[PDB]
């Protein structure tokens, strides 16, 4: 690893510090010992402290609204750290998008795997914690949203990876090659080649140990993209056959075309 590669790697973790209001660290902390949401009574309790101008419709219609508000948050928080990946300004605007698009999510699902644990995960800037067993009790279709994310998350977490390391592979997904649309696909698939690069001499280095981490992230890599797929398709199941479950716009750009 040369000093520009080990240069580029922590230029990326600092981007992922400064850019995204949660990391693995915080959490970790917080999570050692927010309030704990666990049944409709301190559902509400939650929203009055937390959400207040939401309550000033039934309660999962009410979680998911509170979902896409934190979605729409960490859309902005990952435009911004993309402009840490070298490459990712000099694209074309358009790919800028469509990279976006599609990576989204995918980095949605493995950074929320940093807040998450068997037992339920941190949520509303770290102010509070929603039990697994409390989403599952959620009239369907809602009580199927969180569960596949629990499953990827923890086995992800088994992994032991760290925030240097996160940091990377949130900046891989951004960077697929592959994506449908794509305009200048050859800059961009050097583009993922360097971030990848960077990536496997950093697992290395980073866990000397698990000798084969970086084919392990490949194949979640191609989990998230199933598990994206698949969360899609929820979604449209709920937008088009639940009356009061609209969906913001952004998200529906997001989701519009997508798969
Ligand atoms: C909204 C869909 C349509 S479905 C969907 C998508 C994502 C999620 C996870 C949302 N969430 C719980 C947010 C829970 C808020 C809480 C609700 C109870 C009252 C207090 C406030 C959360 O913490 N997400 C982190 C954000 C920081 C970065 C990592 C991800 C749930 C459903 C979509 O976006 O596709």
């Amino acid at each position: 690893m040369t000093a520009d590669l080990k240069s580029l790697a922590k230029r990326i973790y600092e981007a992922y510090l400064k850019n995204f209001n949660m990391n693995k660290v915080k959490a970790r902390v917080i999570l050692s010992g927010p309030f704990v949401i666990h049944d409709m009574e301190t559902l509400c309790m939650a929203e009055k402290t937390l959400v207040a101008k939401l309550v000033a419709k039934e309660a999962e219609v009410r979680i998911f609204h509170c979902c896409q508000c934190t979605s729409v948050e960490t859309v902005t928080e990952l435009t911004e750290f993309a402009k840490a990946i070298p490459g990712f300004a000099n694209l074309d605007l358009n790919d800028q998008v469509t990279l976006l698009k599609y990576g989204v999510y995918e980095a949605i699902f493995a950074m929320l795997s940093s807040v998450m644990n068997k037992d339920g995960m941190l949520v509303a800037y770290g102010n509070g914690f929603i039990t697994r067993e409390f989403l599952k009790s959620l009239r369907k279709p809602f009580c199927d949203i969180m569960e596949p994310k629990f499953d990827f998350a923890m086995k992800f977490n088994a992994l032991e990876l760290d925030d240097s390391d996160i940091s990377l592979f949130v900046a891989a997904i951004i960077c697929c090659g592959d994506r449908p649309g794509l305009l200048n696909v050859g800059h961009i698939e050097k583009m993922q080649e360097g971030i990848v690069h960077v990536l496997r001499l950093h697992l290395q280095s980073n866990h000397p140990d698990d000798i084969f981490l970086f084919p392990k992230l490949l194949q979640k890599m191609a989990d998230l993209r199933q598990l994206v797929t698949e969360h899609a398709q929820l979604v449209q199941i709920i937008k088009k056959t639940e009356s009061d479950a609209a969906l913001h716009p952004l998200l529906q750009e997001i989701y519009r075309d997508m798969y």
